[PDB]
């Protein structure tokens, strides 16, 4: 009924200090970077991705991290318009047919004091290989220092293309607006027969 | 205050048709084709890539229900391989984006049946609400929708002011994906309104 992801809620690193967080991508997730937004050589003035700490005394949030200690952010440094990025991570799974997939992704607005406010909007997706099977783009408004739950589902039928392709999610930042960064946690894949 | 958007020619109903399944194969009045990937030809003939309006009434083949407004809906064939591209229906609206405003699109999508040549199966949709050439929210392909059943895509938006998109056009796009055969889908009953965050 659930299927496995690794690093699934960003615990991994464990970070011991409250608002500190890492500029390297979270192990068990690769950076999806489709227009070269994060450059090979990071630096922490650039756009970056990792895992944060949310603890008792967090000035990013009004709650704690919705699991666990820890989440997973993006920063992108470039101007809105420049395209996206985020994190990617395909799964040792197959589209499988009849099946009924559920995505749930917990998205975090971070605010706070440079200032925190804003919001670039994000995406997540559903893949099989290649293919973006189902996508959220952005449809929940999230307001800072809060987290909403996006959920993305999706049926295959007998006659799917992608059938027994890997099954793959992806957590992307938009860049559709400033403060140009936002968090995510939580990422649960449940199936159920159709 | 809920109030809505115009939107030309929004439930497709331009044109009249009379004979039930009957369609037309030309870009229906007030919306442009979609065609970032040139996948539809000018000239259309029945079999090749098309769009148009259909009547769906009384007797109807392809649907377990009417149309979910109306006598007509919006069509939109693709003849290629699943994987080719994409095209629609896009419409750009007059009203432009305005701050501290909820924006909420409904669309029926529909998943027609039957035979024609096996209509079952669908290729995949997305809705996209736009401000200028910006994508601020979009339902990719996130409801199943069974042969002959329409399913009502919602999209919301809120605009804040620090929003960069202020005062650009909204738009609409209504969009076949191309993952899927048979590859034809409708839409139906387009409704954008807006409301105080
Ligand atoms: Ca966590
Ligand atoms: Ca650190
Ligand atoms: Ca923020
Ligand atoms: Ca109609
Ligand atoms: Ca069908
Ligand atoms: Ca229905």
């Amino acid at each position: 009924v659930s299927i496995p992801i690794n690093n699934a809620g960003f615990e991994d690193p464990f970070i011991e200090v409250v608002d500190d967080y890492t500029v390297d991508t979270p192990p068990g997730w690769t950076t999806y970077n489709p227009n070269n937004l994060v450059p090979e050589k990071r630096t922490t003035w650039t756009s970056n991705n990792g895992v944060g700490y949310v603890g008792p005394g967090t000035q990013f949030y009004n709650q704690l991290a919705p699991e666990g200690r820890n989440i997973g952010y993006i920063y992108l440094a470039q101007k809105p318009g420049s395209g996206v990025a985020g994190f990617e991570q395909i799964l040792d799974a197959t589209l499988e047919p009849d099946t009924k997939y559920t995505l749930k992704v917990d998205v975090g607005n971070f605010g706070g004091e440079i200032s925190l406010a804003g919001f670039p909007g994000y995406r997540v997706e559903l893949l099989a290989g290649d293919t973006v099977l189902a996508a959220d783009h952005n449809n929940l408004y999230i307001k800072d220092g809060e987290f909403k739950t996006s959920t993305v589902t999706f049926t295959a039928t007998p006659d799917n293309p992608y059938l027994d392709q890997k099954l793959g999610i992806r957590l992307i930042n938009l860049l559709q607006g400033t403060f140009s960064g936002l968090d995510f946690d939580n990422v649960r894949l449940t199936v159920e027969p159709a």
